[PDB]
């Protein structure tokens, strides 16, 4: 009933990812010609890169790792490269300064999320990023990102780490949610806590297609807020502030970086693109809640900023609770918050001191990890591909990151939603979209996502044709499970350096090792 070796002690603390799963994976390597079921679309020409937290060492430095968060673990990138119907896989850890210290020491040397006062003395003045949140290919460079530092660059074929801060941003941080403008090609983004721990400074930038900062601006947030995501429109970058606040004194006392604050309203910072002065920036507010990710934004015909996001009516990261006893009690009392997918209207003609209108409910179901058709980034878009709790086939009492068992294809223009169910005893992660061809209509093509086959100890990539969103056309079947991850991206072959000549796996040499004379076969025999 109980295996004798299973009661042998482990030295690992519980190291969850956002799904709640706690199994360390940590493998680095490849599979050539990954097993597939069904037919891989020949139209897929590119790489699905996904990034996951997977603590490389047992994170036992601070309080035995008891307070490690699911967003903390060392970033590892899995790449699934599709070319002529074949799929290869490669996975590798980002060689962050943190990872390198810990691997070389064979020992955890970092404490609480974003709290250097809980790191090992010898590493306090390192970049503490685990580069584990998102990836982007911009100006021919492949980047792994986490918002508490600049990006690390990796080779897109070998996933070897190449360097830190490739665009030489002057801020200490860069968002893991920069947006690649479909008009200018600019990577548009920001970094908050731009001058160090608990600073209110925010740095806005646009890095052009050549890898140079062409526009930037220093500004501040109204408080030191957790600014995870943003929305790009033709004329604005819009920052989205979560109701957490940082407190240096709390950190110095060995407490968490962030504490949720029920008294903070959701706040937006509009930054006119190419603004010459921080006087052009405006703060907008609604009410308390946690809008985790934007799908995208645009400006309507009358110049209003329209942004769709998830909206959790409470704290989706309960592991960063409020400071006060009163607010802590409220978090416990609230239980699992209501979660939806909503649409915000920020009309720049209006007085920003006036509270924003209530957002419109788009999907009345827990919704997270939305993506769009990237051909429409920073302009009007219609398609969103959304990770969802499937209506009437999902728990509801699970934390928003822990019960995502379907995908939705929402089309604003048609006002339709189509649904993909991951399967019984399955979870599914964030979707990515590949257009059927360069000039396919918006949202016409293939959606890919990682499925956890929970009873099988394996992970799979499903491929869905948008012409029938309810059905997978193919599954890429790994021989094992990988961590449940955060973001991933469909990166077209056309924007990947040497995609035509380099695979994820280098071919062995042509020349035989052995001489002809060693063959068992003789054509004369
Ligand atoms: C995986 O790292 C993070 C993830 C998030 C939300 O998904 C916010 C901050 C992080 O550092
Ligand atoms: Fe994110």
């Amino acid at each position: 009933y109980v295996h004798p070796t299973d009661i042998l002690p482990s030295g690992w603390p519980t190291a969850t990812d956002l799904s709640g799963g706690a199994q360390p994976r940590r493998f680095e390597g490849t599979i050539f010609d990954v097993m597939t079921r069904g037919t891989i679309p020949k139209e897929l020409h590119g790489t699905f890169y996904r990034i996951m937290p997977d603590y490389a060492q047992p994170p036992t430095y601070y309080k035995g790792g008891e307070l490690n968060a699911p967003i903390d673990g060392d970033g590892t990138v899995a790449a699934f490269r599709f070319k002529d119907g074949k799929v290869d896989y490669r996975q590798r850890f980002v060689e962050t300064d943190r990872f390198k210290v810990e691997r070389r020491a064979r020992k955890s040397m970092y404490g609480l999320y974003r709290n250097p006062y809980t790191h090992h003395p010898c590493v306090r003045q390192t970049v503490e990023s685990t580069a584990n949140t998102n990836v982007v290919m911009h100006a021919g460079r492949f980047l792994a990102m986490k918002e508490n530092g600049n990006a690390y660059e990796m080779d897109p074929h070998t996933l070897k780490t190449l360097g830190y801060n490739p665009f030489n941003l002057p801020s200490k941080t860069m968002t893991a949610h920069p947006k690649q403008c479909s008009v200018t090609g600019n990577l548009v983004g920001f970094g908050y806590e731009a001058k160090g721990l608990a600073t209110k400074d925010v740095y806005y930038f646009e890095v052009d297609p050549s890898g140079k900062v062409v526009r930037d601006l220093w500004l501040e947030a109204p408080w030191c807020a957790f600014i995870h995501d943003c929305a790009l429109t033709p004329n604005y970058l819009v920052l989205m502030l979560w109701p957490f606040e940082a407190n240096l004194e709390r950190m110095k006392a060995g407490g968490h970086h962030w504490a949720y604050d029920y008294t903070k309203p959701i706040t937006w910072i509009t930054i006119p693109r190419g603004a010459k002065s921080k006087d052009e920036v405006k703060y907008w507010h609604w009410k308390n809640g946690m809008p985790i990710h934007t799908a995208s934004g645009f400006e309507d015909e009358q110049g209003r900023i329209i942004i769709d996001s998830s909206l959790v009516h409470g704290n989706a990261f309960p592991f960063f609770p409020p400071d006060s006893d009163e607010q802590k009690k409220k978090q416990e009392a609230d239980g699992t918050p209501k979660a939806q997918f909503v649409r915000w209207t920020i009309d720049p003609r209006k007085d920003n001191n006036e509270q924003l209108p209530d957002p419109e409910v788009i999907l009345d179901t827990p919704s997270e990890f939305p993506q769009i058709d990237n051909r429409f980034m920073g302009v009007e878009y219609s398609s969103a591909f959304i990770n969802v709790f499937v209506p009437d086939r999902s728990d509801g009492n699970k934390n928003v990151f822990q019960g995502l068992n379907g995908l939705a294809h929402y089309k604003r223009k048609e006002g339709t939603t189509e649904w993909y169910y991951a399967g019984d005893n399955c979870l599914i992660q964030e979707p990515v979209f590949s257009p059927r061809s360069k000039d396919a209509p918006e949202g016409d093509g293939f959606v890919l996502a990682i499925v956890d086959r929970l009873d099988l100890n394996r992970s799979e990539v499903v491929v869905i044709d948008t012409r029938d969103f309810t059905k997978a056309v193919a599954a890429v079947q790994l021989p094992f499970a990988i961590r449940s991850g955060i973001h991933g991206q469909w990166i077209p072959g056309e924007v990947t350096p040497d995609f035509e000549t380099k695979g994820l796996v280098d071919l062995p040499k042509e020349e035989h090792w052995a001489p002809l004379s060693q063959s068992p076969y003789d054509p004369d025999a």
